[PDB]
């Protein structure tokens, strides 16, 4: 606890390298040249457009981050809205970000996990949460998630994934060990207790709940980008970001972003966008 605390870093830093919507989580360059910015919304759209809202539906979004996604579900498919996080910080922008929209659409945050939700909602969409709740959740999470839904829910989920050890070793063991080293640094000094799933994982325990569940999107090329402009962008920062917390994090965070880049390059990380569809889900 009080050595994960020793991890925390003021949201000040993360502005130093992020677009101004603030998402920490992989962009959608469709069509390739849109800025970082622009991306983020069409990842938020990519994900809404699987999920055949209808005016006057309830979106759930588990970590919810800054509301960029929730506010996008409002304003283009006329739905209300919950979303869960567990930033008091998050909860108050969430909040101001809703109450700014002209819409007579219920709007709530709540600061409390999936685990402490269970009231019926239309649609669930979760953006890079999935990672933190460890796999002995997972089933838990996908039976929730299940049974909050009406018959033709559908849920997407987003998450960066490695690969079953079995697999990694296929492709070299000499990559299989070092990836491995930089996951732990990840789940230690990047998000601490996180546990990334497997594709399969992910796959498997939404069809072991009664999901239909599609071929999944891989994003590995957008997150490649993404974390390229991340670390492109803390870099030509470096003297602000050091200033606002010390060498010691900006060393830390350039080592997690050109680490990605390198490890999504080699095709040794993933990031998958999986959609689970209720059996009474529209065709
Ligand atoms: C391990 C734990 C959590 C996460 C989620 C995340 N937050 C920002 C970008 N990815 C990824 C990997
Ligand atoms: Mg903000
Ligand atoms: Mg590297």
């Amino acid at each position: 606890e009080d050595i994960q605390a020793h991890y925390d870093v003021s949201d000040d830093f993360f502005a130093l390298f992020q677009d101004p919507t603030r998402t920490y989580s992989c962009a959608y360059f469709e069509p390739p040249e849109l800025t970082l910015e622009e991306a983020q919304y069409a990842k938020v759209d990519l994900n809404l457009d699987k999920l055949d809202l209808k005016p006057g539906m309830t979106l759930l979004d588990i970590g919810c981050g800054w509301g960029t996604t929730m506010r996008r579900a409002v304003e283009r498919f006329d739905v209300n809205v919950i979303g869960l996080t567990l930033s008091k910080n998050q909860h108050a922008r969430c909040e101001q970000v809703l109450a700014s929209i002209d819409t007579n659409r219920s709007r709530q945050v709540l600061l409390q996990g999936w685990e402490d939700f269970a009231e019926p909602v239309d649609r669930i969409v979760s953006i890079e949460a999935f990672e933190h709740f460890g796999h002995e959740n997972y089933d838990d999470f996908f039976k929730r998630c299940f049974n909050i839904m009406p018959a033709d829910g559908r849920m997407t989920v987003q998450s960066s994934v490695s690969y079953h050890p079995y697999e990694m070793a296929a492709r070299g063991k000499k990559l299989s060990f070092e990836t491995a080293r930089f996951i732990k640094f990840i789940v230690t000094e990047i998000f601490p207790g996180g546990r990334l799933p497997s594709t399969e994982m992910m796959v498997e325990h939404g069809e072991k709940a009664g999901f239909t569940v599609p071929e999944p999107l891989s994003l590995r090329p957008h997150y490649i980008k993404t974390l390229r402009i991340w670390g492109d962008t803390l870099q030509s920062n470096k003297d602000k970001a050091i200033e606002v917390t010390s060498e010691e994090v900006y060393n830390r965070y350039m080592k997690y972003l050109r680490g990605c880049e390198h490890y999504f390059t080699d095709e040794m990380l993933d990031c998958s966008l999986v959609t689970y569809l209720k059996p009474g889900a529209a065709a």
